[PDB]
């Protein structure tokens, strides 16, 4: 039983936290898990009045030593998940614990969200606090019962809990803060403690909604994994160091207008506009994509904006833009003659276009190339005939660069370094998601040494 386990290991066994905590002078608090009374005493001079709770004798005695003086505590012996517990339900404005669900089973979270949304009364809290993350777990030893859970296991739980009064009121909890205890920083290791506040709110949701939507979400997200690989914000060749290097070129001035046909999830197009004070209109066919972008865009004050629009058939003005960019995006296209006129039309006299893009060696591609190219729906060219394809469109001082030697470097950094962080790329994704990688990068190592892949950069200009 786990009772038994965690009662058993219980019997061998602060200003930053008070100041997270919703204000508490003059209320009704419930402290679950009191322990000796670090906090008690904190709080009952603040508070109306405070019960304090504690499933082990000694604890909850010397917490009675210390802070009895206080007489507005009263002081309890009780397990938690006791049905033998009485606390008035609706009495409660503020429940409070401080490491205390790392000590029930997962039926039994469940159970206390539901015993804890009784208790208080609408409009009041609950705030807790717990270690989390499977791997905080690694060191401890084997009679340590602690579960070290995954955040998102407290968010859902607390998120779906829900109760009625009498008769029959809904009510549920609204997450009013998700907490760092000492502040989250960037790629920090071991930031494992969490704190949560809800507030109780009277309201009737359909979980099975709620799971619909987070649901959708999830399917949308296997870009990341790709993003992992390539670098936050990008999802082709390089990641910000190439896009540094080819942006450089474009001589962008402040107030001129970028159109990126293909723009993925958005980190070129922040890194132009914020960098060189450009207006970036970005298009990409994929839904998902787009939707990260705009998300990873909330909050910033560069001009960018996004659409999902298909670059072979979206309408212009002629003149629209000073630069047009595409990076690994027009292989998927097939009419590229059609596209570049296309461009040609929407430049400004004096604009420019430059373009990374997958191409092909001159020669006929061998078997299994060609069926690679039919089953991915790709359409390659060569890099010179590529370029001609740009100067048959209009364009002047075309530069067609074979940069293959380039691709190949990137490909081999960016694949060593997912090799080489396996475990943890595997525990943050999965062992498929790892293998798809692997397997991809590897394969476009094949093509490139085979001499049949190659890879280009494209820079031209309108009269
Ligand atoms: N099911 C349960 N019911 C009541 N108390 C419990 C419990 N499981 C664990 N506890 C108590 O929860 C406390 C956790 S340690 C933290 C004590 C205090 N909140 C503070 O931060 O200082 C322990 O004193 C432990 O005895
Ligand atoms: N016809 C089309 N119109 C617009 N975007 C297209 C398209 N065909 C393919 N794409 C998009 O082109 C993108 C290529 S991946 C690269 C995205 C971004 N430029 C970056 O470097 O990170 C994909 O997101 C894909 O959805």
């Amino acid at each position: 039983e786990e009772r038994d386990i965690q009662k058993s290991y219980w019997m061998e066994h602060r200003p930053e936290v008070l100041s997270l905590i919703p204000p508490y002078e003059g209320k009704s608090v419930l402290e679950l898990g009191a322990g000796i009374g670090r906090f008690t005493g904190e709080l009952a001079q603040k508070a109306g009045e405070v019960i304090a709770l504690d499933f082990i004798e000694s604890a909850i005695q010397k917490n009675e030593s210390v802070n009895g003086h206080y007489k507005n505590i009263k002081f309890m012996c009780a397990d938690v998940t006791s049905p033998d517990l009485k606390i008035k339900d609706g009495s409660i404005d503020l429940i409070f614990s401080n490491w205390l669900l790392m000590y029930l089973s997962d039926k039994e979270v469940e159970l206390m969200a539901e015993r804890m949304i009784g208790w208080v009364k609408p409009g009041g809290y609950i705030f807790f606090r717990e270690s989390c993350f499977h791997q905080s777990g690694d060191s401890k030893r084997k009679s340590n019962p602690t579960h070290y859970r995954e955040p998102r296991f407290y968010t859902k739980v607390f998120q779906e809990c829900q109760t009625r009064d009498a008769s029959g009121n809904s009510f549920e909890l609204s997450m009013v803060g998700c907490k760092c205890i000492g502040a989250y920083v960037k790629n920090k290791k071991n930031q494992n403690q969490i704190c949560w506040i809800w507030q109780k709110v009277s309201v009737e949701n359909d979980k099975d909604f709620q799971r619909f939507l987070d649901n959708v979400q999830y399917k949308s997200s296997g870009i990341l994994r790709y993003e992992r690989v390539f670098g936050e914000g990008y999802v082709s060749t390089g990641g910000f160091e190439t896009t540094k290097e080819f942006v450089a070129k474009m001589d962008l001035k402040p107030g001129q207008k970028v159109l990126d046909v293909g723009c993925g999830i958005g980190g070129g197009d922040f890194y132009m506009a914020e960098n060189f004070d450009v207006h970036v209109v970005g298009i990409d066919l994929s839904v998902n994509m787009i939707s990260f972008a705009l998300e990873r865009a909330i909050g910033l004050k560069c001009s960018v904006e996004f659409e999902v629009a298909d670059c072979t058939t979206k309408t212009y003005p002629d003149n629209s833009f000073d630069v047009i960019y595409s990076r690994d995006t027009i292989l998927h296209i097939q009419d590229k003659p059609a596209l570049f006129r296309t461009f040609f039309k929407w430049l400004k006299p004096g604009g420019k276009v430059l373009i990374t893009d997958y191409c092909r060696s001159a020669e006929t591609p061998s078997p299994e190339f060609a069926e690679y190219i039919k089953q991915r729906g790709y359409d390659l060219h060569d890099v010179q005939a590529y370029g001609q394809m740009l100067k048959d469109a209009g364009f002047d001082d075309v530069i067609a660069e074979d940069r293959t030697d380039q691709f190949v470097q990137v490909l081999r950094r960016e694949l060593e370094k997912v090799e080489k962080e396996k475990e943890e790329f595997i525990s943050d994704f999965s062992e498929e998601d790892y293998n798809d990688i692997v397997g991809g990068w590897s394969a476009k190592l094949e093509r490139t040494a085979s001499g049949e892949q190659k890879w280009g950069l494209f820079i031209a200009d309108k009269k």
